[PDB]
């Protein structure tokens, strides 16, 4: 639990991953959070000093080869949410969409996120209730109805734990209902609030300053929303700026060019140059410390 | 209707030789399958290393067969899983058999490793004895149904020399191997005698980084080569291409240098094949 | 595939599992589907007789330690199931609820039951849709509604495996609404139909005629429902009886007992006459033929 | 705010003696939680035979880890955790004790059982040299936190002697083992010499139709004995509950015999704590 400074003791607390979430958003300027598909993406991601990482919904879909209609559920969030925090105390933070299904279930989800050593969690105002045949579509519920998820989601929370709420409410109702919802989300409980990029930067500092709490940009690629600088967005009073799927679009194209050179020519030589090396892969992975793990307890 | 394994099975006979490419999930396989590849694959190595772990027999059955399943569910491409040393004893190996065949997976490569049995013992390869590894065999095959391929793998080579690699990789077609699994050899014209003498299809491994060199598929298959795989590759460029996106994020405070490296939406939802679900349900209702 | 009869080849069938459920149907009068949680319960109804097993939803998030209220998904069943059909061929039934959310989720539930070795699922037509702090109640979708289920269903469904599917209007609606249901449910493509217990034995033959394709009679204890035997309701033109919690209630009971015993009396001695001998535990988990294969194949 | 190792630590200190009981599922650990047991097990033999095989190692660390963490998620008692001769070598060791840690699991019991290494070898137990077992729990205490529970269970007695056995706990303890696991000694009176020596806690295995026979907890603990343990007991009675049933459903075509042995709607909702369900909605919903 303690740790000192120098030669020393100076006081340090054991944090649980929540409390890492909290401190890692109040010491950066801002917190840039970057999505990871898997493990070792995660690795990566610290290894270049990310202190916050991310996981996707879509990723989470996409990465099964299905479309991001709200076809998977908790397990399939949940088992890879396991697998990235088993390999680092990064703080994670997890879509969990719509929270899966009614009050208990979110409760569940909540839980079993906790449990996976999970920082924190965003929650969508998206329709839920969808008839068999619907078509893909943004709806949102109406404000209520995510304050009874909010309230579902804190009534089993840790205090440590964060929870944050999204409203999509933007891109089809405006700026001044987005701020609207968004402040009914606080007052239910949401401790932070994770907010589409807004298509003029100066109207940042009116949301931020309206909500009170911490504040996240979502920075994705190929949509609407123009792509700001974290210095910018912090100059306008954001403090997380997200990266969901950046990466992940960056290593389909990788994994199709290789797939193509193969085919094409018989043989890999060409892809060589775009291949991480071994030797880059095994200080990832930390390869040294299981030897020097086995040395200092064993045979050696 | 076609089993996996004679899905595999036609993929050897009718390709020359038979390629296959490592994929580490689901989106991975449907990318080699838009590429028109015959057959996929799920690397041991690439199940622990995605989990953060160091390739050392840490990883068990269920690692693996819950990576094998997302693959399968997402295409019929015929996928050879590769199951190490069988994660156990005879009973072990019969679980991984059946729970492979139950995935809809079409092939498996296990190896001819000692088992890791001392507590402590270091990160090395070193083989069985040839009746071990026939017993090995011997457990899969009590099992399997006929369709459903085994390929045995002899590390053999580096350290017994040509001979002794035939020998025992004769063994295990006796024993009832389907295929070999070769390490790729020092010497491109050392295969034919390989080849020749072990007469079931041999698979030839074109891993980077490594010992081996690249031959091409021709060069292989003139050899007499049956399959070529490639457990890696595209896995190494994967996270060549994140690493960049993300030293990019952190250095520039935003990702607009990474955006001409970055796969397209529209190429995303092609892969999915996105408009096969609208036009789906627009089959099936509203009336 | 093929197996002969005496010492000459007769033809047979190598039969998927929907195969073996509909053959199982077909050669009982009526054929009794036992309720079992786990695979070591599958196995003493396999060693009993039975021809068909059954995974209860109920049973599902009940042996979670959770109500039956909707809070499992598709992976807290389909892993229950898979346990199960990896033990044993015995057709299995299992329950899917809703489908777990709209038409692709009911797609995934199919072909993923499918790849577990499962022979039939039964889907019912409560409603899922429900608002987040929605209290426990019984609901029905429209006729309609789940037409449009089914339709998900059956369009991804091989031909042998088998839909049942459920009405709940019985209780509510009564037995004209229920046939209406029912029947429209057979147009819509379901293989059969599962139906409650009727409260008069002799409502059945009106009930099987009308929807054609076999009827299912589910014969839980301690509920509205009074307990016919499987003659007479197999007399009255049932063709398959469900005893869905049979098994388990009775385990609880027993437990229960046990621990109560040790913790009276600081010992089991009381409890040894109720308890499974372990030379009857050797014998279904069918211990010797793992020496006769070690022995058939290795050192002897 | 405690942590499942020092719930458990603190049922040992204030329970003379504690007894642990069997659950193999969620809702039995209910169950013996509602009569007020202090601490519940999850036996290895259990996870194997629920799934319909055989205790012979077959099982992994996932069976193991999911069963857990259904039982942890539905009640805080302190669960100790059967894993066996850990799974593998020392990183699989290190990865079951992170794994049973982040499980909200307070404690396991690892034995000093061979780990079968020949692919055929028959159904035997013969123990590891001290060493062996002695490199199992560096590799556990390596990793674990300090309030988590490790118990060493060494089966010596049966082949070296109540001497040997000593021997092996006390190395077990020096090597950073918690507390002991004795298989039920032939001779109440054998205990005090061997608790006494070991000094740390003892647990006592009570099996039903083994070889130990059965003493109370009270003789136990006045015989130095900490901890006694009921593995299998209650799987046992639901066992022959079940198939009870499925005979009576089978001969009589109709279930009305077995329903006095049934437990009511209103015991199972009341286990289940379903009123809590109503109660939460109703105070946070429809204003
Ligand atoms: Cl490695
Ligand atoms: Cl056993």
């Amino acid at each position: 639990s303690g740790v000192d400074l120098g030669t020393e003791n100076l006081y340090f607390q054991s944090m649980s991953p929540g409390k890492l979430f909290r401190q890692a958003v109040a010491n950066e300027h801002p917190l840039q959070i970057v999505g990871a598909i898997n493990a070792y993406c995660a690795l990566l991601a610290e290894n270049v000093g990310f202190k916050a990482i991310y996981l996707s919904g879509g990723g989470v879909a996409n990465t099964l080869g299905l479309p991001d209609l709200g076809i998977t559920d908790l397990h399939d969030v949940l088992e890879d949410a396991r697998r990235i925090t088993a390999a680092t105390h990064l703080p994670l933070l997890v879509d969990i969409d719509t929270g899966f299904g009614g009050a208990f279930t979110i409760a569940r989800a909540i839980k079993e996120m906790e449990r996976a050593q999970v920082a924190a969690v965003h929650m969508e105002d998206q329709v839920a209730q969808k008839r068999c045949g619907h078509r893909p579509g943004k709806e949102l519920v109406n404000t209520n109805e995510m304050v009874d998820r909010i309230k579902a989601a804190v009534d089993v929370k840790s205090n440590d734990f964060v929870l944050i709420a999204q409203t999509d409410a933007y891109a089809v109702e405006g700026l001044k209902a987005t701020i609207d919802r968004a402040c009914t989300y606080v007052e239910a409980g949401a401790d932070m609030i994770f907010a589409e990029a807004l298509e003029n930067i100066n109207d940042y500092p009116t949301f931020c300053k309206a909500v009170k709490v911490p504040v996240l940009a979502n920075m994705t690629e190929f949509g609407k929303t123009p792509l700001y600088t974290a210095a910018q967005l912090a100059d306008h009073g954001v403090k997380m700026v997200l990266y969901p799927r950046s990466a992940d679009r960056a290593m389909s194209k990788a994994a199709l060019a290789v797939y193509e050179d193969i085919k094409k020519h018989g043989v890999q030589t060409a892809s060589l140059p775009f291949m991480q090396t071994r030797e880059a892969l095994y200080e990832v992975l930390n390869y040294h410390a299981y030897e020097d793990k086995l040395n200092q307890l064993f045979k050696r």
